[PDB]
């Protein structure tokens, strides 16, 4: 009974992730998000440790579920005759990075550093839990505006992290690496770093760098805003055409542009309040 434990509210959004309603947990007035996904639209299924057949998205959320606030926490799930319903946490007030960048344009480098750093911590957390997100982008990042903390959301394109090649992909094309566009092959970590270069460019320029396939494959980066040379170097490093020539998470977090990050609370007080 989801209807007794949770009180449903206004539709927050809908798309390739399903239909997400705002809601609240009656047991303690906690702001939740209620996500419905139709079974027939689910194309990837997995198994819980219990051995039961759920959508892959449920599997991945449980694997990454923890108190670490960098990744969205699945609080419960329910199976219905034609759909699954996921109860997720909902920060309040909240704004996703896409809307945030739309409203403000290109971000100051101090703020993009802090945001980018938190995204990297969140992605490292997923990989360390065996989860590959495969759809890192502004739309899938929530900003907890009180605390200055970012949250990675929507694992419905993800997969178990593996070391062998991936030959399928259902994420966002404009964030996908050149080896996927040309060969329909990629490896998890190098693909993720490519999409992080895309995201970081988006943060510091206010739009994504590539739109068409030919642009992704060419990989020429033009900066349309004033961006420091170290930040340009990190971005060009992440968007290297050869996957192996891309920097590891350790190399990104040790990069000179990534030094002296603001704490989340500092971030909120300086740039969000």
């Amino acid at each position: 009974p989801l209807e007794s434990q949770y009180q449903v509210g206004p539709l927050l959004g809908s798309g390739g992730f399903g239909s997400v309603y705002s809601g609240i947990r009656v047991s303690d007035n906690l702001p939740v998000a209620i996500k419905h996904v139709e079974k027939d639209r689910i194309s990837d299924w997995g198994e819980l440790p219990k051995g039961t057949r759920v959508p892959m998205e449920v599997v991945l959320l449980k694997k990454v579920s923890s108190g670490f606030s960098g990744v969205i926490r699945l609080l419960d799930w329910f199976e219905r005759p034609d759909s699954f319903v996921l109860i997720l946490e909902r920060p309040e007030p909240v704004q996703d990075l896409f809307d945030f960048i739309t409203e403000r344009g290109a971000l100051q480098e101090e703020l993009a550093r802090s945001f980018f750093w938190q995204v990297l911590e969140a992605v490292r957390h997923c990989h360390n839990c065996g989860v590959l997100h495969r759809d890192i982008k502004d739309e899938n990042i929530l900003i907890d505006l009180n605390r200055g903390e970012l949250k990675l959301i929507d694992f419905g394109s993800g997969a178990l992290l593996k070391d062998t090649v991936y030959t399928d992909f259902d994420g966002t094309r404009v964030y996908s690496p050149p080896e996927w566009i040309r060969y329909h092959r990629y490896h998890g970590r190098s693909a993720a770093v490519w999409s992080l270069g895309i995201l970081l460019y988006d943060m510091v320029c206010g739009d994504i760098p590539f739109e068409h396939d030919e642009e992704i494959i060419r990989g020429q980066v033009f900066f349309r805003q004033r961006v420091s040379s170290e930040c340009q170097h990190l971005i060009r490093w992440c968007l290297a055409l050869r996957p192996s020539d891309r920097p590891t998470f350790e190399e990104i977090q040790n990069h000179p542009w990534m030094q002296d990050v603001l704490l989340p609370q500092e971030t909120a007080e300086i740039h969000l309040h």
